[PDB]
């Protein structure tokens, strides 16, 4: 940090991830921007381990819809990690409360955000917090997948594994975290996507848990889709929201059939 804050401007945080603070540096010579993730490791007797492993997985990608790790190092009890500095910001700024955005921008953004995930699936990866905060967007508008502190391998080689862990934010997270106690990763981050496209099409969550007790999910199950969000979604988008939002794991719809379903292919305005 110390000769590395000479040459580099701290200018102002971008925001918070899982495992700490993200500055926005700029080299005072070059005016390259970085974006630096700083982790106090004292927060938490795991974090050493669990910042490791953070690193160890952004060590495995590089995609173009996957925020770029540029290395990292320690300095006494403190991490710090350098990422791409993503310029356009959050998805989730993107996002107008109670409207969303057009739906051209949306269906754009979501393929862009299907590309990435069927990146990290293809290589045994579950993010496991899918939302607008952890979708950045680069000087072109093109979606990044941002934080692997909850991050996780779900496959090894050509040989799954189950997960267990409640982790995630609430209103995100597929029923089955609530249900059972095992459960396969993919159809979880599915569903976390169809959250975000519910919220880039109407700009509202529509459930604070997917728990029968929460009212508002029961309503979903009950196919009231004459109620806020979804009586402000159109038919076509809102059928593909119908194939991903279904409860059971097992029957919700997979990535090779989300890239079938009529909207999802769609040529709009
Ligand atoms: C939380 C976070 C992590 C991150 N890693 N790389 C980045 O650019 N960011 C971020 C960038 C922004 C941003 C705001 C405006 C332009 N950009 C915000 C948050 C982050």
């Amino acid at each position: 940090a110390v000769p590395f804050v000479e040459d580099w401007d701290l200018v102002q945080t971008l925001g918070e991830g899982a495992y700490g603070e993200v500055q926005l540096a700029v080299n005072r010579v070059t005016e390259e921007a970085v974006a630096v993730k700083i982790v106090d490791m004292k927060r938490a007797v795991d974090c050493p381990e669990n910042i490791k492993k953070e690193i160890c997985i952004n060590k495995m990608l590089n995609h173009e819809n996957v925020v770029k790790f540029y290395g990292h190092r320690r300095e006494g009890n403190i991490q710090y990690l350098f990422l791409e500095y993503c310029s356009g910001g959050e998805l989730f700024d993107r996002i107008e409360p109670d409207i969303g955005m057009p739906e051209p921008d949306a269906q754009r953004f979501f393929h862009q955000l299907m590309a990435g995930v069927v990146y990290l699936h293809g290589i045994g990866i579950t993010h496991r917090d899918i939302k607008p905060e952890n979708l950045l967007l680069d000087e072109r508008d093109n979606l990044k997948i941002s934080d692997f502190g909850l991050a996780t391998v779900f496959r090894y080689n050509n040989r799954e594994r189950l997960l267990n862990k409640m982790c995630g934010t609430l209103p995100y997270v597929a029923p089955e975290l609530l249900k059972r106690r095992e459960f396969h990763a993919e159809p979880v981050d599915v569903w976390s996507c169809g959250i975000v496209l519910t919220a880039m099409l109407a700009g509202e969550l529509p459930w604070d848990q997917p728990s029968d007790s929460c009212q508002e999910y029961s309503d979903w199950k009950e196919k009231k889709t004459y109620l806020n969000p979804w009586k402000k979604i159109d038919s076509a988008p809102l059928a593909l929201l119908h194939k991903i939002l279904v409860e059971n794991p097992s029957a919700r719809i997979t990535i090779p059939d989300i890239k079938k379903d009529r909207w999802y292919n769609k040529p709009l305005k």
